[PDB]
């Protein structure tokens, strides 16, 4: 079966990048943003089921997949976040939703911090805000996400490393990922490939990890600091495991937004490939209730 | 100026293991333990000092430098401490001082509290328990620390990440440890290079870091459950740079042992190298004042 059946495959040029977009459909615009080490293509499985209903936008991160900066580039969230409104104010959209995965969902919730005006409704898919993370990391945190502190390594330490064999790199990070589940359709996995091949976008992803631990992270102080809270309602997707105490997802992001509700799934992190049905039955019920605010 | 001079070069036949040892001189027997990413040639700035009062015996840890494993093998600390009571064993000590540096002061207090009847005295060379490591993480940690997390990795993961580029990697960790300053011999770091450039040694490393997640970090929660401390004098000679409460090497080997002292060292993480006559200072002080011990 085909990968996103009549989706328009664009290009779209803004102050500081070359955006790869593919959109298709009709009604209430939703952006959704994928994660590492993906592109728009892990949402193969939930955005044709979108666009009955909705007007739907799948982008490439800046540095990830088919997108790239013009330059020294900046790879944080703001600005990622800014490539956003531009891409969806090109393609008549000023007010719109947004379903991020992964570095995506942390797109996502800065953009809505950042404007709120913009912003009617924001979905996470196994993420909270970076703040919540840093303050969590102990033994077992750095053991299971030890790429996080390898990425953020100074330049140019990982990409040494990440670029020797990058595609087996690649691979098993995305065999780890999914819990050893069949889930990558083989010519989606392809596109994952060729991307982590390209040494530009390795560079990307570790500017990514290396603003996670800087600028990100200051930029979530300083909005707790302002008791600044995102506007729309959330929904919150998570995966089914166990949360140490202060560290559950919904107890997080209702420390974010005033009003927030969410789910458990009983599939890997890789939600987007592994649980579509699942997360589709969610979006599609919290797209229904909160059709107000998407007016 | 040559490294060691009069050093006389053996190799020995234990259990498990083949051992590279260089020894020199007369008197109450002192070992000493190299680090992580070195060899015995670590010390080559302190051990012909202390030749002239002790008998020293400098040994390549198993798996690094020279000194390799028969085998899948044990690269535990509890494994390669039953090397140095092998070794000293049949070189004709069955009690003797030990001084580590890094990962060699790890073997060295494994050894101290399984075997009280074989340790002496007992000197660590910027380290403190791995339980006590274990506890402290945070994110800044695991930045400072990435590699505790990347080594210790399932194999063949950073195997393969530091085995694409050995002598690159080898030699940015040893600029990164020493703080820039220039204090590797010329020809101590081709003997650092060409163990790195081995595969097996990088394998071993990786067993190393592995070891100190799992059976290193049990073992020394099993004895701070029995209440089982080290029985000799302690010196512990550190880094001079701030230690978070609790974190005082000082204050954390007093909850290892009775009878601790200490003292703080102005230069880097890389101590026998780079603060050499300050550590011997401090060293010939110790066991000076111990002498009734070492009997």
């Amino acid at each position: 079966d085909p990968l996103l059946p009549g989706f328009d495959y664009l290009t779209l040029h803004t102050s500081a990048a070359r955006l790869r977009v593919a959109v298709k459909g009709s009604g209430p615009p939703l952006l959704l943003l994928h994660g590492y080490p993906q592109t728009h293509l892990a949402w193969h499985r939930i955005a044709p089921r979108l666009a009955e209903d909705y007007s739907v936008v799948l982008a490439d991160l800046r540095g990830y997949g088919e997108s790239r900066a013009l330059d020294g580039a900046d790879y944080s969230k703001a600005a990622l976040a800014r490539d956003q409104l531009e891409t969806m104010g090109q393609l008549g959209f000023e007010r719109f939703a947004v379903i991020g995965h992964d570095r995506g969902a942390r797109v996502g919730y800065r953009l809505a911090l950042d404007h709120p005006q913009a912003v009617a409704a924001f979905v996470s898919l196994t993420v909270v805000p970076i703040l919540d993370n840093w303050a969590a990391v102990n033994k077992v945190f750095a053991l299971n996400a030890y790429h996080w502190f390898l990425l953020a390594q100074p330049y140019d330490l990982p990409e040494r490393l990440i670029g020797a064999d990058p595609e087996h790199f690649l691979d098993y990070t995305l065999r780890r990922m999914a819990q050893g589940r069949d889930i990558y359709h083989p010519q989606a996995l392809e596109s994952y490939r060729r991307a982590f091949r390209d040494p530009a976008v390795r560079h990307a992803m570790c500017e990514d990890y290396r603003a996670a631990v800087g600028v990100d992270a200051d930029a979530d102080q300083a909005d707790r600091d302002a008791g600044r809270r995102l506007q729309c309602p959330v929904q919150v997707l998570w995966e089914e495991r166990p949360y140490a105490a202060g560290q559950h997802p919904l107890e997080i992001w209702k420390t974010w937004a005033g009003q927030v509700e969410g789910a458990a799934i009983g599939a890997s992190h890789m939600l987007p490939e592994d649980a579509p049905d699942a997360v589709l039955e969610h979006l599609l019920g919290f797209l229904a209730s909160h059709r107000e605010a998407l007016r």
